[PDB]
């Protein structure tokens, strides 16, 4: 009966946040919703040869969602979900937040061992996989959650079994009876994030928090209608989803362009055929599609903005960008925790080029402290901390870490390294353990 657990920001900040116009306390859903208003028919996402509307992602996700609340799934109620680059993410993530099911979404790369731990600590009633993914081969994994009694009460699997639930069956045909049903208040967990060394842990999301990361980035990134977004990197990744990710660009009423990694030829026939416009990449990736672009430029010219982030992307390489990628840059360097940085569009080539650019809002706060935790002087390297109206207040039921990493003031110590640039962007030079 009780919403899921997960530490609050204080009544004060809240409040701020309010007032500043950052948390509207509408869920997740809006996106949908308000498209389906405005563009039900404009594309939402294309994946291999389909295209899902507006509409057509809300009625799919819609009956999927009735089918689970018929089931008896909802709020209070968590679910584990583990699915590929495709379509069906979407449908089940929005289905879910319809549903007002906390989700987990694992990465596909994730295995045995993490779904393990992950579904110790949330006890999902619910859980999709596919019957492709090494780990639903067989009913090993599944057999064995019986014997702990941690078997979920659903399990849809997308390349079913004829004796499995299929997934495809639940969200093409709606329920037989109607069970009522409402997204959690959004002031509540939506969903759980995961951080990014020794098993993923989990981060509380609340539809006020996510939903205003993902509006306020779609602006910063200047994503309208027109936008396609190529998402070649994992689907449920923070970057992925809502950096601006897909969730950026539904908001902005554009259309997500699917593919199943950033292998680059694969990636350039996809961006060709579907003249994408943008895309989101780590620095390893970029190298990959540097390595074909002048042989294939004919295929990627209608590419206009690369978002980078991740690892180290050292100035040199990225101002290989524009020249051999023949589009915009745009660096990136937030976390999973919360905050986001962007390179702006129109910032200077230098500031585009060797920093990762400023916060999304005026009102994340940053300290950069040296060992005592004292602030360093202006422009010198030190440890990252930060709060903000869409960083966390602390891990899904993990006290003794959380006293670790946030300070009295609840500003969090994500371990970076970084110097403030003149400019008002910031570097990152390194990590702490
Ligand atoms: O494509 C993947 C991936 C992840 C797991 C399995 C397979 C692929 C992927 C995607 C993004 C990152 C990744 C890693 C870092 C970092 O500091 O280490 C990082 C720092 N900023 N960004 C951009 C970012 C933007 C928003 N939220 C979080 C991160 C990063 N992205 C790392 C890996
Ligand atoms: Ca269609
Ligand atoms: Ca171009
Ligand atoms: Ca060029
Ligand atoms: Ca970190």
């Amino acid at each position: 009966k009780q919403l899921i657990e997960f530490v609050r920001w204080s009544p004060e900040r809240a409040q701020h946040y309010r007032n500043k116009g950052y948390w509207i306390d509408q869920p997740l859903t809006r996106i949908l919703t308000v498209g389906v208003q405005s563009h039900p028919h404009s594309l939402a996402i294309i994946c291999g040869e389909r295209q899902l509307s507006y509409i057509e992602l809300d009625r799919l996700s819609t009956n999927l969602a009735t089918r689970l609340a018929e089931k008896g799934l909802g709020k209070g109620d968590t679910a584990l979900v583990q699915l590929p680059n495709v379509a069906e993410f979407y449908i089940v993530f929005f289905a879910l937040l319809k549903a007002g099911v906390v989700v987990l979404n694992a990465l596909y790369s994730h295995r045995q061992y993490e779904l393990n731990a992950f579904i110790k600590q949330i006890q999902p009633k619910l859980l999709i996989g596919s019957r492709q993914h090494e780990v639903f081969s067989n009913n090993q994994f599944i057999d064995s959650l019986h014997d702990v009694n941690l078997s979920p009460e659903i399990i849809l699997m997308l390349n079913h079994q004829a004796t499995d639930f299929g997934l495809l069956d639940w969200i093409e045909t709606p329920a037989e009876t109607f069970v009522d049903f409402s997204s959690t208040p959004a002031d509540e967990v939506a969903f759980f994030q995961l951080s990014g060394t020794g098993t993923p842990k989990l981060i509380p999301r609340t539809h006020n928090d996510y939903d205003y990361s993902v509006r306020a980035s779609a602006e910063i990134c200047g994503l309208n209608s027109n936008t396609r977004l190529l998402c070649a990197l994992p689907a449920p990744h923070n970057f992925m989803l809502s950096s601006p990710g897909a969730l950026g660009v539904l908001h902005a009423g554009g259309c997500v362009v699917m593919a199943p990694n950033p292998e680059p030829l694969n990636c350039f026939s996809i961006i060709q055929r579907h003249q994408v416009n943008m895309a989101s990449l780590v620095p390893s990736a970029v190298i990959m599609w540097l390595e074909k672009a002048a042989q294939y430029k004919d295929q990627i010219q209608s590419l206009k903005l690369l978002q980078v982030g991740g690892a180290s992307f050292p100035e040199s390489l990225a101002r290989q960008v524009p020249e051999v990628l023949n589009c915009k840059l745009q660096q990136v360097f937030g976390m999973a925790e919360g905050l986001v940085n962007y390179t702006r569009l129109d910032d200077s080539d230098e500031q585009i080029f060797t920093t990762q650019g400023r916060p999304i809002s005026s009102d994340d706060e940053i300290k950069i402290v040296d060992e005592q935790y004292r602030e360093v002087p202006e422009g010198e390297i030190g440890m990252l901390a930060t709060r903000g109206p869409y960083t966390f207040c602390g891990y899904y039921q993990s006290p003794e870490h959380n006293s670790q990493v946030f300070d009295e003031d609840n500003y969090y110590y994500s371990g970076d390294l970084v110097q403030r640039t003149p400019d008002g962007n910031l570097r990152v030079v390194g990590r702490i353990k």
